[PDB]
């Protein structure tokens, strides 16, 4: 008689013991005309998965699942999180066009909505895109998260394009993972000249996608390295703390030249000093550091994870012609998500975690 699907939800935020699977999920809903229902082939996780189920970002993310202050404490619960998915379309609101049922599609959930971890999640036309004809979804899974974000940092903020990147020399710190492996590919897909920084062992694999140079920030000399190379058009920070404090000396001065950082207290200010004074405190440092880097002729910007349908399609058009792969370490099967969250949780990643969850 009823319907009923899978999911690994977590009912309060904690360690990884939160984590408990269902199969006594309702049925996914149309709320908008402008919605999609995707059955979920893959999944990825992300960092930002591990963090939210031990609570960071609460706080905002309520705000933003209830901008009325129409629903109670703890409403959020049952929580699936899983920010990406490959899949297929099972059903679309009165208003979608470009999608039908058995499309075969990828997005990036926005952090705000039910995630990816699940038989069927439910996302907005806008957010989803047809996936890479070239990819199986536990591939295509891997992707739309970091590459949205890299998009975001590189493009939308960095303003750097299939134009205008020739023989720019850029600096990706914090190579290896999800997010760098893909921001080296896309930058030598518009010829620009990569520098990466990352540990010993990550290298071959950092070259392998196109690293033009590789510095090891443990070799003991990351300083007189950088200081014999020629100075940088573009930094991509996704280390963060106390990089800003050397990386941005490595730029050329006064020539535009751009440092974007993806590691802000954005989330970490709200939920320790709450919205509005969280918000406060966050505008005084964006503000201060703007200005005094402006001072010292570069441009110093942050950028976050940004959902758009319309950038995956420019994604998948690269994964298409050949010019970004993925780059999976580990799959999980569905009943593995808990060691999948381990294993991200103990760090050093080499690419990307999938769940295959058909
Ligand atoms: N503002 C935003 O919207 C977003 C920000 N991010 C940020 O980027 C990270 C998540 O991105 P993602 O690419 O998915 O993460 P990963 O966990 O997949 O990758 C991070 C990599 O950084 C390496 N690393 C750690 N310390 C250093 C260092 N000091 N120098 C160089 N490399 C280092 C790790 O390897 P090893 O430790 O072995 O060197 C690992 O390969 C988080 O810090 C997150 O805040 C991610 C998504 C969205
Ligand atoms: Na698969």
């Amino acid at each position: 008689l009823y319907f009923q699907s899978m999911a690994w939800v977590i009912d309060k935020y904690g360690k990884n013991e939160v984590l408990r699977f269902t199969q006594n999920m309702m049925m996914p809903i149309i709320h908008y005309p402008n919605e999609v229902i995707v059955k979920v082939h893959a999944a990825s996780v992300n960092p930002i998965d591990v963090n939210m189920r031990s609570g960071y970002g609460a706080t905002a993310l309520n705000m933003k699942r209830d901008p009325l202050h129409v629903k109670i404490k703890g409403e959020e619960f049952p929580l699936t999180l899983g920010r990406d998915v490959s899949g297929v379309v099972m059903e679309c609101g009165l208003d979608v066009k470009y999608f039908k049922p058995g499309d075969e599609v990828w997005a990036a959930v926005p952090p705000w909505k039910q995630g990816t971890l699940s038989e069927f999640v439910v996302v907005s036309g806008n957010e989803v895109s047809h996936k890479p004809k070239s990819l199986t979804h536990t591939q295509a899974a891997s992707l739309p998260y970091v590459a949205l974000t890299a998009w975001s940092a590189i493009n939308k903020v960095g303003g750097l394009n299939d134009k205008n990147c020739t023989g720019k020399r850029v600096l990706i710190l914090g190579a290896s993972g999800g997010v760098g492996t893909f921001a080296i590919q896309v930058m030598k897909a518009w010829d620009a000249h990569v520098t990466a920084v990352c540990s010993q062992d990550a290298s071959e694999l950092v070259r392998k996608l196109g690293a033009d140079d590789v510095i090891d920030y443990k070799s003991g000399s990351v300083e007189e390295q950088l200081k014999s190379l020629k100075p940088f058009d573009f930094i991509l920070d996704n280390v963060g703390g106390s990089t800003e404090t050397w990386a941005p000396d490595f730029l050329k001065k006064w020539s535009g030249a751009t440092y974007v950082t993806l590691v802000t207290p954005f989330l970490l200010n709200m939920d320790r000093l709450g919205i509005a004074d969280g918000m406060l405190q966050t505008g005084v440092t964006v503000g201060s550091k703007a200005l005094k880097h402006f001072w010292k002729g570069v441009h110093y910007r942050w950028a976050f994870f940004m959902a758009s349908g319309p950038c995956l399609d420019d994604i998948a058009e690269l994964v298409d012609a050949g010019k970004i792969r993925p780059v999976i370490e580990q799959t999980f099967p569905f009943s593995k998500v808990p060691e999948a969250f381990l294993k991200v949780e103990r760090g050093h990643a080499r690419g990307k975690t999938v769940i295959n969850v058909v």
